[PDB]
């Protein structure tokens, strides 16, 4: 046995253990555009209830047409980072429009929200500084923090008292600048960070407040500006990182939105911005069309909150443990990972497309289906899916 | 004076410090698609010699048309990670086509090569293991390694004796598995890793061999398959990370190519694959077309080789320290940062678009112009470029 082939055996052993634990993820091959209804390669049409396509913009024909026109005017790829020959007029326009949309001075585009978080903390903070994360922060945030030299603190999920505890220990530890950072809306449980309280706590200690808005931008808040609008702290946020790949088009891209001087240091120093490709022209162009759509009417936002309020009441009535208000992320807890695999595959047989969340995506013993509402869903599909959840929820002992 | 505002003052001071040092980067706003000639929003049309558009596919009409078709048949965004509802038949087809193109059993798509590198080492290696890196490895590789718990060794740039020294030490320090990782072609100086020697040196120690192929795929090797083809080690590479945003279209996306079990574990466990958007349908479809073009004929990479040997030989006869031929990346050292921005500015006035390279993109005191060849250039442009380089070169003291 050679070391290299030994290595491949440890990999194959690891892959076999993951199956045995029921934790192996199987990809489903979709044959159609993203949509509230979708078809797999077997030709079966099913209701998609697990997409980040909150506002239906992923296949919106005006967004689609703006991609066609940006290809015509501005080409397919740029094959360059921003500071060389990857900045088109489109990127500057989109950054201006996102900053106005979000209430910030400026905005810097990244290839993904993952890389915005990746290149944020190491650029702005040093060994003398502290970052203090909600314990449930998205993986991209944790890895961005791990790449920084900052001192790290974690506070219990949504626990404003533990947040005060950590800011005390961080100040005691001699922190110079302190950044409190959290998902605006949490990926896996739908809860909404208490930004109004956190803005107050931050001011008291003099800490910066940064949020990750991937699951808020476009629909949270009366005008879909984000969690900070819904919490009454619009214009009061130090750092917004976010994605173009959820409600704002779904294709690719991310951003950091902040005061002008923060954004300016990120262009000069942030590693993903210096060393990774610019957002593709058709993407930037369609994102500008997305902002025109959402600033013209809150209808899509309102429709989402409506469908959500409907489908949440529905799951309440059936005996599922869902709070039943608004929150387009409806986490249906099943704890056991094998149950989650069963429920996902039973619901697929009854014409509903959802997917099992289990470790390492969610913690062990806390498996779940993450149901995700879209503004696309019509009452027929909504009522249809409730029947599939009621039936499958009874066949497998959940209600 | 509040802590928050003092932080912003720090950022402002640092920006100012960057500008005083001659290290502040200013983006130029291009109003046109990417191509051999380009026009900025001030109307001036100029010769582009600093794109990653090595094969000219960034605005190739068949690549633009495939992206058009994919928008029609498969939509704009998927707004989902792969294991949920972000997998279309296109992603499976491109992963298959790429594996065949590169000589590997399977491929896993990422949002970028930056993320492919970011999600590799932490998923495959542990604290018991070792990574040995060429000292000039790309920032994305260093960042991926930093995120893993493996022990880190560096060998001197392209120094095969030092690599053996590190392989001994890593063995003497008790490494379980050892992965030797390197740029295929190096970002900032165009040198080509000595994969033939390294595959042999790796084999002595049973170390793995991994390569970052961003500046190679499409055009390195007789059939353009990679640096490994060019060194006669095709099919003998444990790990290939690489991009779709350079020679292969220039829009977005990246990949890791490896044996079936590595790729399978990357799907199960790689954080950017789990937690960041799938590649957009238009980019995957246009990528499948890109491989159709490059597998039908070698003319584009052949015209790239010609354009390079002509231009490298031309700058040599002009007195530039440039050397030989065949390396599409032509570094032109100026050392001083100011001299780098001046040279780039003077070349713009003479009708050539290049950009100064300086810290932190390259080391302090080692500023350069990174000329980059494309297959797109006619000899009238390459000749007008040479005249522009001879004039600006002798005006600023370079020749
Ligand atoms: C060696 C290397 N690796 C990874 C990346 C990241 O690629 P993506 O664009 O796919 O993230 C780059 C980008 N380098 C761009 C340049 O040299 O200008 C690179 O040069
Ligand atoms: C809070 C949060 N932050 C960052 C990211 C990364 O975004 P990009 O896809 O732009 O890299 C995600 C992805 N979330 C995927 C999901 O919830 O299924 C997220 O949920």
């Amino acid at each position: 046995m050679s070391n290299a082939e030994a290595f491949y055996a440890s990999i194959r052993t690891e892959l076999e253990s993951i199956r045995a634990a029921g934790l192996f993820k199987n990809e489903r091959v979709i044959a159609t555009p993203q949509g509230a209804r979708v078809r797999t390669t077997d030709g079966r049409e099913v209701i998609n209830l697990c997409a980040n396509n909150y506002l239906g913009l992923s296949s919106h024909p005006q967004v689609i047409e703006a991609a066609h026109e940006a290809l015509r005017t501005h080409g397919f790829g740029l094959s360059s980072v921003r500071f060389i020959c990857g900045t088109q007029d489109l990127h500057k326009t989109l950054e201006a429009r996102l900053s106005a949309f979000l209430g910030t001075e400026d905005t810097i585009l990244y290839g993904s929200a993952f890389d915005a978080n990746g290149g944020l903390f190491e650029t702005l903070l040093g060994a003398e500084d502290a970052v203090i994360s909600d314990a449930l922060n998205h993986a991209s945030i944790i890895d961005g923090v791990r790449l920084s030299k900052a001192r790290r603190y974690r506070y219990q999920h949504n626990d404003m008292d533990d947040l005060r505890v950590q800011l005390e220990q961080a100040r005691a530890d001699g922190a110079r600048y302190t950044l409190v950072f959290s998902d605006g809306v949490f990926s896996m449980d739908g809860t909404v960070a208490r930004l109004d309280e956190m803005r107050a706590i931050c001011d008291e200690y003099g800490a910066l407040l940064g949020i990750d808005e991937c699951h808020a931008t476009g629909f949270m808040g009366q005008r879909g500006r984000g969690t900070h609008e819904a919490r009454g702290v619009f214009g009061k946020i130090d750092i917004i990182t976010g994605t173009l790949g959820a409600a704002l088009g779904g294709a690719s891209g991310g951003f950091t939105s902040a005061r002008k001087e923060v954004v300016a240091l990120l262009r000069q120093r942030s590693r993903p911005y210096l060393f990774s490709n610019t957002v593709a022209p058709a993407i930037v162009g369609a994102s500008i069309a997305v902002l025109d759509i959402l600033e013209a009417s809150t209808e899509l936002r309102d429709r989402l909150e409506g469908n959500t309020r409907f489908f949440r009441a529905g799951l309440d009535r059936l005996g599922f443990d869902v709070k039943a208000g608004d929150h387009p992320i409806i986490p249906i807890m099943v704890y056991d990972a094998d149950k989650a695999q069963q429920l996902a595959q039973r619901l697929l047989e009854l014409g509903v497309y959802v997917v099992g969340f289990f470790y390492p995506v969610v913690p062990k013993g806390q498996a779940r289906i993450r149901v995700q509402m879209s503004a696309l869903h019509d009452e027929a599909a909504l009522q249809a899916a409730l029947d599939a959840f009621g039936q499958a929820g009874r066949e497998l002992g959940l209600i």
